[PDB]
DNA sequence: CCGACTGCGCATCAGC
DNA sequence: GCTGATGCGC
DNA sequence: GTCGG
């Protein structure tokens, strides 16, 4: 937190220009600077400071002098007291909700959680949800309600079939004390890049979780992705748990390492890594990474039997999850 | 200056 | 129905 | 909004 203030403030420059003005390389920029502030081991002085780090321009080191003489950013100050802004930000807190349909429920007068409430016919499935849930999307997860939710779902896919290996990644995974949600990575043997043995993996593994009431709802299902809602059994007499968000991504088996590097990330730490292998001349997904040919077609996927192998690839000493968290 | 900016699954919609 | 674009989120 | 060539 040695610079949180300022962190802070590009964040809130990065919400707006993603959610606002729909500028999403503006978004991207100020998320990288606020990331790369974030690492400085130092408490920054200046906009001159700021400005060696790679990612922070002219035009941050700038807001970043306003902020240290001030306190604060007029900029931010005004967007702050602006309604369309104000509210277009908040109705992107809702799951499913995004910059455009905010923008549009703004349009059509609906703008607060009531509005919302009332219009319930107006949001499709995954947006109804994330309103059912709004509150509870916002709380964070203790580590120790994580290893809880571990636990279930590691025995109830082991109840499903020995073989499949369930993982849980995202932030848990880089030893977070706290998370967003879960994110769990799932692979079967007969899912390979070879082939589908055996069909339902992931469907199969939603039911049974379904069955002994962990996982509650559903925003998405596909093939090989889940995205719903999943909720602690409480005791007696107790209070129950908030209802958590849960993915779920089943990868073909021998990809596992560069889904779980993938999986793992942090997001900004995924996007890092990936642009400094296009700099190198290779490109990285959850599934492979390849050489890019002198045309810029990628070329075949090569070899990966490690964690490390990636990182070898581009050049990178291997990095351990904990120290991913960008 | 100016092109390029990480990479992709699922839901939904237009155009055919 | 399909495909391809766009929205949203990982 | 930033950067590399
Ligand atoms: N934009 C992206 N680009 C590349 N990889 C990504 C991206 N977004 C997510 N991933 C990868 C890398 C992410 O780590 C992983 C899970 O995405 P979560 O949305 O659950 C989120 F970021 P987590 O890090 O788990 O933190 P928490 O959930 O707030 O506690 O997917
Ligand atoms: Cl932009
Ligand atoms: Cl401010
Ligand atoms: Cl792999
Ligand atoms: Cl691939
Ligand atoms: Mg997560
Ligand atoms: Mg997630
Ligand atoms: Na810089
Ligand atoms: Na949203």
């Amino acid at each position: 937190t040695l610079n949180g203030g300022i962190t802070d403030m590009l964040t809130e420059l990065a919400n707006f220009e993603k959610n606002v003005s729909q500028a999403i390389h503006k978004y991207n920029a100020y998320r990288k600077a606020a990331s790369v502030i974030a690492k400085y081991p130092h408490k920054i002085k200046s906009g001159a400071e700021a400005k060696k780090l790679p990612g922070v321009g002219t035009k941050i080191a700038e807001k970043i002098d306003e902020f240290l003489a001030t306190g604060k950013l007029r900029k931010l100050e005004k967007i702050r007291q602006d309604d369309t802004s104000s509210s277009i930000n908040f109705l992107t807190r809702v799951s499913g909700i995004g910059p455009s349909a905010a923008r549009k429920f703004v349009d059509e007068g609906i703008k607060t959680l009531e509005d919302l409430r009332k219009n319930e016919d107006k949001l499709n499935h995954h947006q109804r949800i994330g309103l059912k849930y709004f509150g509870d999307f916002e709380k964070r997860i203790p580590r120790e309600e994580m290893l809880q939710m571990q636990d279930i779902v590691l025995n109830e896919v082991k109840k499903v079939d020995s073989e499949y290996i369930a993982t849980v990644c995202g932030s848990f995974r880089r030893g977070a004390e706290s998370s967003g949600d879960m994110d769990v990575l799932l692979t079967h043997p007969s899912f390979t890049s070879e082939s589908t043995k055996q069909p339902k993996l992931l469907h199969q593994v939603v039911e049974q979780l379904q069955k002994v009431h962990f996982i509650t709802d559903t925003l998405s299902k596909g093939e090989t992705k889940f995205m719903g809602v999943c909720q602690l059994p409480s005791k007696n007499d107790e209070k129950e748990y908030p209802h958590r968000r849960i993915d779920i991504r089943l990868i073909p088996k021998d990809q596992y390492y560069c889904g779980v590097l993938y999986f793992t990330g942090s997001d900004i730490f995924n996007k890092n890594m990936r642009a400094h292998a296009l700099e190198k001349g290779f490109t990285i997904n959850e599934y492979t990474i390849r050489p890019l040919g002198v045309t810029g077609v990628a070329g075949e996927p090569l070899p990966v039997d490690s964690e490390k192998d990636i990182f070898d690839y581009i050049q990178w000493k291997y990095r351990e999850p904990k120290d991913r968290s960008e």
